[PDB]
């Protein structure tokens, strides 16, 4: 059923929504102004006037930008492409996205260009070894997930979507690290939240990773991809080593 799939695609874009907003907000609190430490409580409001956008940018590079400090709609679009020449000035192309979209709260094209910023700024450096320098950002990830989990029992990493449903590879990419901290023995046994609850904990406790997945957002047949990207590029900055 066509129903069947819009609801599927529906629950993907809200854990896409939450992921991305989750992701903003760890980064505002670490801005070095109180007053820009902000918390984004509807990405499709509270990107459109380009504060935010400015201060994530500010905290990411830590670069210093400047702000319209008016009101008007003028204002805003100057606000926004503010940002917007920043991650130009960085060379970021910019997909399909106008200052108006933003300063409209366009949802497909906020997310598209939170992604684009994470994408930036958080994937642009992995490496691996095996690693073949024509490779996007994104297969140098899933190379580095695979070399990691290399050495398991019956388990493959062929996405960034099905793949990681069970938990199984959140688990052994810790392991991988902290054997110490997992019980993969267990792992292979329990279910899919059970384990991922353990993951993100593990992680997040003795890892320092911002929980930034729900359980029950990733067991599902098909989990966000950018969702999970998102989470496993924070696991990779959690490493020490490279594999």
């Amino acid at each position: 059923s066509h129903m069947a799939v819009i609801r599927i695609a529906d629950e993907r874009d809200r854990v896409q929504k939450k992921t991305f907003t989750k992701w903003v907000n760890k980064h505002l609190i670490k801005h070095w102004r109180a007053e820009a430490q902000r918390h984004i409580s509807d990405l499709y409001e509270d990107l459109r006037d380009g504060h935010n956008l400015i201060s994530l940018l500010e905290v990411l590079s830590g670069d210093s930008l400047p702000r319209e400090k008016g009101r008007m709609r003028f204002h805003k679009l100057q606000n926004v492409q503010i940002a917007l020449d920043y991650l130009r000035h960085r060379q970021v192309k910019l997909v399909n996205i106008r200052n108006d979209d933003i300063a409209d709260g366009n949802p497909k094209l906020t997310l598209g260009l939170i992604w684009t910023i994470i994408l930036h700024f958080q994937i642009s450096d992995i490496q691996v070894s095996g690693q073949s320098e024509d490779m996007t950002a994104k297969e140098k990830l899933l190379l580095w997930s695979q070399r990691m989990v290399e050495g398991y029992q019956g388990l493959r990493c062929d996405n960034f979507t099905s793949s990681w449903r069970d938990g199984r590879l959140f688990n052994a990419i810790i392991h991988r690290h902290k054997p110490l901290l997992i019980d993969m023995n267990k792992v292979y046994r329990q279910t899919n939240l059970e384990n991922l609850d353990q993951a993100f904990s593990v992680a997040e406790r003795d890892l320092g990773v911002t929980r930034l997945l729900d359980p029950e957002d990733v067991d599902v047949p098909q989990p966000d991809e950018k969702s999970i990207i998102t989470y496993v590029s924070s696991l990779y900055d959690a490493m020490p080593r490279v594999p």
